[PDB]
């Protein structure tokens, strides 16, 4: 019933033109696409079939290698599998290359006809028409057959990829444990993600490995047959283009490295900025972080400027290579005494363009892709050859075999380690007896769990595992999918047993709270689940399996204790009355009701024992370029672009003019050929050389200027955004995840620094080239303007009618790439249960289904891309037809030069248009980074850091803070946390504030700190908080928070980032915190490097450095926010003593809920309804004659 692939019933014509894809677009144009408008993968392309056939090939290869005692080669298997299906595409590649080379010959023939133009000779006209028809027939063959063949090549690559992914998943299912000892799940996921991806690219260019050279050779021959030895010179510089380009890349690569580290450091520091944004804000350390990040950004910007200059030079050289080659070869041609003509020059130009495109783009990319594919295949081969677990012997006919006995088996997980890790495995569990092994984390519990051939193949001893085994992992796991699949695990829909097990597990309430029930799919990354639910579903799966050996492992620990007891009573006593029920227990009641007890000692046990014993508008472009540079520079840049394109075209135009003038000179010299007037080679050669030099210079200048202005725009935008976010209020950080901001600062800026300038420059270059070709065609033949207007218009519509669909399918592809990997990870996470249930084929089928869906997405993406390419290339071919045939129509008003030039540029148009449209789409969809960047640059700010009031230095003279009608309001439009606060705090008063749990306390401290908006009256030392700049209040305000976060870098910055305190004071402070000896032994000393967030430093040391910073602040009044809430008692008491004596002169405010912190405080503010009607002291009510103090006194002492 699933919609079959329409390609199955499509004829040859529809397949060539991708006509059958039309309905999908008609759907896509109307509504957003989904996975139900999909197309099923062809039956021969399903993951299972490719996996099976490649497994057969690989096994045959391995057997052959073992026969002759050789190392098996994965590449040999791949070749032996796919050479038959690839040689046909190679043959077609030969055909396409032959057509591409042969087209310029007919171009020369038609130009020759134009050269010998006799209007009366109709036979010449007919021959010219035939040559034009052959030329356009070859052009059409290229135009459409190339796209069909490209789709088939990409499909072959996708087939290789899907087969390799199936291979990897199957091996991972059979993969061993010394693999986990050596490799990690991350490595396997990386193999499945990146290493296999290369196979989807190499096959694109693989045939060029033989097509590239051969074609070039043929081209060379052709060129000789037209211009002789001169051609060699041109080829020479083309060959010179190969190593130097590579050389550039090497330097580029080096520069890339020197950027990345800086960038990494940059982002790392900024992570510490975003993660501890509140800490930085209340510490007034924004300036130091800003300076550090600015230095890092400046170094990175210098490096990327160098890299972009090199890249622009390379791009301009690639763009001007054709002009360089043509100029060199025809200069050598001219000084060799030969005379130029339009036919020969334009034949040489076209051949040189084609062979240069091939050699400089397809061949190097082909070589690089082949090398990458070889590397990935080597890695996959190493993974496959990795040893797997010995195949567990198939369960022999259980002739009353439900008895397990291990006779003092001794083996270790790491047999290399001769230490007796696991030994004395001597036990016997009979049918119906449950061995509730007990012991406090006695090393060896996993072995008892792994007693059913986990990793304990009997080296010396006996193992009698017989029957079906149900196993529960230490961490219960569920794969992505519906619950029904987990419960069944391939068993039949036994509805009676299903309802019995679902009611036995007491999952009815879970289903009721669940929005859909047993049909519910696993939530996003398993978020909508809990450990208790996972344990319950694992138990339900095991009980529904109805195996013989029920091997459990702490299933009832995860679920609540009482519910665990209900499940034990309902299941173990009744359901598991007659089962093999070995279970490791941590609760006494479980082994109290056990049938067999076992006290386990490390290694050998002591004894058995008994229990008793998104479309970006023009505004984005305008803002981006305005941030770029002044509009005068923009005008200069567009003028430079126009000049570069004009010179590029006028070089060939001057060649044509030379040819035409020489033709007229030859006509004149034919009558009376005795003077033999020679055209002045000095004048023409000098003009030609000047034109090509101007082309090179303008191309280089334009590339460099575009790169410079775009990188400057990126730098300015980054600086503006950083300044904006550093001035953003905390509410913005609360309303946005840290990961989101880090992603915006990392990926978008990386785009704007690496890809956006390159892509924009390439798009501008190729668009200018296309406009140049169109303008040449129009200028040579004005009438071509008449049919050009509809054509382009059609294109525009086509673009829309494609883009509105393409994005959708692109999205689909992404949304189907993620699940596959996850399944593998899940298959790796719960692999133990998979081997326990002998259900490897089920997970294999699940993986095949997932990856078949992904193959549907890939097939749709490939097909829609090819459809758009076919239509637009048909537009190009129609344009070429128009140019050539209109030229033949108006042959009475044209010369050789202009027709040659126009036809050559029309021939060039195709690939240029392809690249221009693709680059335009890339730029458009990739400017969303710029749009988000701009949105970030225009977020709401707060009060300026520095005001103009400038309160006098040492402003907290007495620290008399007065509150008057403080109605704090947290978030605009949100709830009002605090109202009418009139606290009257005097100088040198230790107030142990308390109330409203922790939310009200946090609101109060934020309001006091001006961190939020303090709606109320605050006289901090008789000065309003409003009339003080933010930073000015921030500095002289000491606070020790609950979280002592540390920043990577040097110690000295951590104690003093602004570096205004002499080292002796730092040593005195370190002595006060009793850490002088701790830093003295550190090799880095004051310049000590710190691990990620001070990992090596302990939490006690973190609070120590925090209170050392507080000491260095020397602020008269201090805030303490739950310093010793969950810290070790030794650190608790040392910190308490530090506050007691080292802060005996400061008006501290202890904002914490801890009893010890508040008892010492002389004053505690009592608030009821915000109005203190009873003007008294707490001491008259501290003797439990109130409500709250009664609670603390009774409960907590
Ligand atoms: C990539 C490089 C581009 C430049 C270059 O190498 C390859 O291109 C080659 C062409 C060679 C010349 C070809 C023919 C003649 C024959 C004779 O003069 C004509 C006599 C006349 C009688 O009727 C014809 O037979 C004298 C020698 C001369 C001029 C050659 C000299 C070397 C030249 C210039 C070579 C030069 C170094
Ligand atoms: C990538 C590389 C860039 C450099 C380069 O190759 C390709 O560019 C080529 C240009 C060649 C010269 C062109 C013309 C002639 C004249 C000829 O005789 C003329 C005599 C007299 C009456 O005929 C003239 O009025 C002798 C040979 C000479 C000087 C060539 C030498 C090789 C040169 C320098 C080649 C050089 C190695
Ligand atoms: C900043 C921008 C730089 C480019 C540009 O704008 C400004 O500068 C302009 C100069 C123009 C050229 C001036 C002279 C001629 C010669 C003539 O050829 C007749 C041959 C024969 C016929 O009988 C004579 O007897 C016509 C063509 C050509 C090359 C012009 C082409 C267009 C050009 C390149 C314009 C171009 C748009
Ligand atoms: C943008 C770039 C700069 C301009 C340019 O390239 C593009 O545009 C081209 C226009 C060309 C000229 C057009 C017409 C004539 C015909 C005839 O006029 C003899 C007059 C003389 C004797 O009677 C009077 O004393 C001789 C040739 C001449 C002047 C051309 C020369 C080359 C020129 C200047 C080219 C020049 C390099
Ligand atoms: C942007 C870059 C600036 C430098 C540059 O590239 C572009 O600018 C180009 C201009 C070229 C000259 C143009 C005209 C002539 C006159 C000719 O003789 C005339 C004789 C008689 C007419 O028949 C006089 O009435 C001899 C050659 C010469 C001087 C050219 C030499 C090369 C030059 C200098 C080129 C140079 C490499
Ligand atoms: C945005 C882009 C800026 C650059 C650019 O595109 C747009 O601006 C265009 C101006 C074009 C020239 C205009 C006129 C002519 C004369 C004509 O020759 C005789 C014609 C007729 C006489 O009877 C029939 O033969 C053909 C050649 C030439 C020089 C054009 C060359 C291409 C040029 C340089 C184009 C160039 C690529
Ligand atoms: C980017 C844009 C692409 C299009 C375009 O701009 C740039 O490219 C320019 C080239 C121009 C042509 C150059 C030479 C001539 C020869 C002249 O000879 C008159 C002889 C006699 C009989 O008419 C007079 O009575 C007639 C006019 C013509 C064909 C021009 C037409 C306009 C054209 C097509 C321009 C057009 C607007
Ligand atoms: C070279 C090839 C020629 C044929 C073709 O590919 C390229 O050209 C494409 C253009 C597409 C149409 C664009 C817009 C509309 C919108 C809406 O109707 C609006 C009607 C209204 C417009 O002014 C008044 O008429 C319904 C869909 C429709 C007609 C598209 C249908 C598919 C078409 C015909 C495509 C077709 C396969
Ligand atoms: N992968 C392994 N590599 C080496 N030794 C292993 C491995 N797995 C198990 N062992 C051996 O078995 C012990 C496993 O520790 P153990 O405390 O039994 O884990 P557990 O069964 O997960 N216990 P718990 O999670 O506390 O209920 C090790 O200390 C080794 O003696
Ligand atoms: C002359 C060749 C131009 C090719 C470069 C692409 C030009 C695109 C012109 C249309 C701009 C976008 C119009 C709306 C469609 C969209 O949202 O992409
Ligand atoms: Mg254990």
């Amino acid at each position: 019933e699933v919609k079959p692939n329409p390609l199955q019933d499509a004829n040859l014509c529809s397949r060539v033109f991708f006509w059958w894809l039309n309905p999908l677009f008609k759907i896509g144009h109307k509504r957003r696409l989904e996975e139900d408008d999909m197309y099923s993968v062809l039956p021969e392309d399903r993951s299972q079939h490719l996996g099976e056939e490649l497994q057969g090939f690989w096994d045959k290869e391995v057997l052959r290698a073992e026969n002759d005692a050789q190392k098996p080669s994965l590449t040999r298997a791949i070749i032996k599998c796919y050479w038959k299906s690839y040689l046909v595409l190679g043959i077609f590649t030969l055909i396409e290359e032959s057509a591409k080379v042969i087209q310029p010959i007919f171009l020369g023939k038609i130009i020759n006809y134009f050269e010998n133009y006799d209007p009366m000779d109709s036979v010449a006209l007919n021959t010219a028409y035939a040559y034009a028809t052959v030329l356009t027939f070859c052009t059409l063959i290229l135009a459409i057959l190339h796209h069909l063949y490209f789709y088939h090549v990409q499909c072959a690559g996708m087939r290789l990829r899907v087969a390799m992914c199936h291979m990897i998943y199957r091996k991972a299912l059979r993969l061993s444990n010394m693999a986990m000892g050596k490799t990690t799940t991350g490595q396997i996921v990386n193999l499945l993600s990146n290493d296999v991806n290369k196979f989807d690219q190499v096959t694109v260019f693989l045939h060029f490995l033989w097509a590239g050279p051969l074609q070039a050779i043929a081209v060379t021959a052709l060129l000789w047959m037209e211009i002789g030895i001169s051609c060699l010179a041109g080829m020479a510089v083309l060959i010179i283009l190969l190593p130097l380009q590579s050389c550039f890349g090497k330097l580029f690569s080096s520069l890339r490295s020197k950027t990345a580290t800086f960038t990494d450091a940059r982002i790392r520091t900024m992570n510490e900025v975003i993660t501890g944004i509140r800490i930085i804000k209340m510490y007034a350390w924004e300036k130091s972080f800003s300076n550090l990040i600015t230095n890092l950004r400046k170094k990175e910007i210098s490096k990327i400027l160098r890299s972009s200059c090199l890249r622009g030079m390379n791009l301009a050289s690639f763009f001007s290579a054709s002009k360089i080659i043509v100029f060199v070869t025809f200069t050598t041609y001219v000084l060799l005494g030969s005379v130029i003509t339009a036919s020969r020059v334009f034949v040489a130009v076209t051949l040189y363009g084609a062979v240069r495109l091939t050699v400089t783009l397809f061949f190097p990319s082909a070589i690089e892709r082949v090398s990458e594919a070889i590397v990935s295949i080597r890695r996959i081969q190493t993974f496959l050859l990795l040893d797997e677990i010995s195949q567990r012997n198939r369960q022999l006919p259980s002739d009353g075999k439900k008895m397990v006995h291990v006779q003092d088996f001794t083996a270790f997980w790491d047999k290399a380690s001769e230490t007796p890790t696991l030994q004395g495995l001597s036990f016997t569990v009979r049918p119906g007896e449950l061995l509730a092994v007990v012991g406090p984390v006695g090393a060896g519990k996993s072995s008892l769990l792994s007693a059913v051939l986990g990793e304990l193949a009997p080296s010396h001893g006996l193992v009698s595992v017989h029957g079906r085994i149900a196993y529960v992992s230490q961490q219960p796991w569920v794969f992505s999918g519906t619950l029904r699949s987990n419960i069944l695990f391939g068993k039949k829909y036994e509805k009676e047993r299903y309802e019995k097990v679902i009611k036995a597990c007491a999952l009815k309430k879970d289903l009721q709270l669940l929005e859909d029930g047993d049909l519910t799919v696993i939530g996003d990354r398993g978020t909508t689940l809990s450990g208790g639910q996972k344990a319950r579903v694992n138990l339900a799966r095991a009980v529904y399996q109805d195996a013989d050996i029920y091997l459990l492992d702490d299933p009832l620990s995860a679920v609540d204790a009482e519910v665990s007891r209900h499940l034990f009573e309902l299941c173990i006593c009744q359901i598991l009355h007659e089962k093999i029920t070995i279970l490791v227990t941590h609760q006494l009641q479980y082994l109290k009701a056990a049938s067999q007890i076992l006290i386990l000692k490390d290694g050998k046990m002591v004894q058995k024992g008994t229990y008793t014993e998104g479309k970006v508008g023009f505004q984005a472009y305008k803002n981006y370029f305005r941030a770029g540079a002044h509009w005068i520079v923009f005008i200069f840049l567009i003028l430079l672009n126009t000049a570069a394109q004009v010179a590029y075209v006028l070089q060939d135009w001057w060649l044509s003019y030379w040819a035409n003038k020489q033709s007229m000179l030859n006509v004149t010299v034919n009558g009376g050929g005795n003077v033999t007037e020679k055209l002045d080679l000095n004048w023409y050669l000098g003009i030609y050389s000047g034109l090509t030099v101007a082309t090179v210079l303008f191309g280089i200048a334009r590339s460099l200027l575009v790169f410079y202005v775009l990188v400057n725009s990126s730098q300015t935008l980054h600086n503006k955004m950083f300044e904006s976010i550093l001035k953003a209020p905390v509410l913005f950080f609360d309303r946005n995840p840290i990961g989101r901001i880090l992603n915006r600062f990392s990926k978008d800026i990386g785009h704007l620094d690496d890809l956006l300038p390159l892509t924009f420059l390439d798009f501008i270059q190729t668009l200018l080239q296309v406009v140049g070709v169109v303008s040449v065609a129009v200028a040579v033949i004005p009438w071509i303007a008449i049919p050009l207007v509809p054509l382009g218009i059609i294109f525009i519509f086509l673009r829309r009618y494609f883009l509105e669909t393409s994005r959708d399918v692109k999205r689909l592809e992404s949304t189907t790439r993620s699940p596959v990997f996850s399944h593998l990870s899940s298959s790796l996470q719960g692999l133990w249960t998979i081997r326990a249930y002998k259900a490897e084929e089920r997970c294999q089928e699940l993986f095949d289904a997932h990856q078949d869906l992904h193959s549907e997405a890939w097939f749709l993406f490939l097909t829609t891309s090819r459809w758009f390419a076919v239509r637009l290339d048909a537009i190009c071919a129609m344009f070429v037809i128009i140019v050539a045939f209109g030229s033949l129509i108006l042959a009475k008003t044209l010369d050789a030069g202009q027709v040659g030039l126009a036809l050559s540029y029309a021939l060039t148009l195709m690939g240029m248009f392809q690249w221009c449209v693709r680059q335009s789409a890339e730029v458009e969809n990739m400017m969303i980074s710029v749009e988000r960047v701009i949105e970030y640059t225009d977020l709401e700010k707060e009060a300026p850091w520095e005001y103009q009031k400038r309160p006098p230095p040492a402003w907290p003279h007495e620290g008399v803070i007065i509150f008057d009608n403080v109605n704090f309001m947290y978030s605009p439009g949100g709830p009002l946390v605090l109202k009418h606060l009139t606290a009257l705090i005097k100088s040198q008063e230790k107030v142990g504030i308390v109330g409203r749990t922790g939310a009200g306390k946090s609101s109060l401290i934020s309001a006091l700190f001006r961190l939020s908006e303090p709606e109320g009256k605050i006289w901090i030392d008789k000065i309003l908080t409003t009339e003080i700049g933010l930073h000015d209040l921030r500095k002289k305000m000491s606070i020790i928070p609950q979280e002592p976060v540390l920043f990577t870098g040097t110690m000295r910055k951590n104690l003093d980032p602004f570096n205004e305190h002499t080292d002796e004071e730092l040593w005195n402070a370190l002595q006060e915190v009793q850490l002088k000896e701790t830093i003295e032994d550190l090799p880095g000393k004051m310049d000590t490097e710190l691990a990620e967030s001070g990992s090596n430093f302990s939490v006690g040391q973190r609070q120590l450095v925090c209170l050392a910073r507080a000491i260095l602040r020397k602020n008269q009044i201090l805030i303490i926010d739950e310093a010793t809430a969950n810290v070790d008692p030794r650190t608790d008491e040392l910190i308490q003593k530090k506050i007691r004596e080292k802060f005996a002169h400061c008006t501290v405010l202890t904002i914490a809920h801890r009893l010890n912190t508040i008892i010492d405080s002389d004053k505690i503010m009592v608030l009821d309804s915000g109005r203190l009607k009873e003007y008294d002291e707490p001491y008259v009510l501290l003797q439990n004659k109130e409500s709250l103090f009664y609670k603390m006194v009774q409960q907590l002492g």
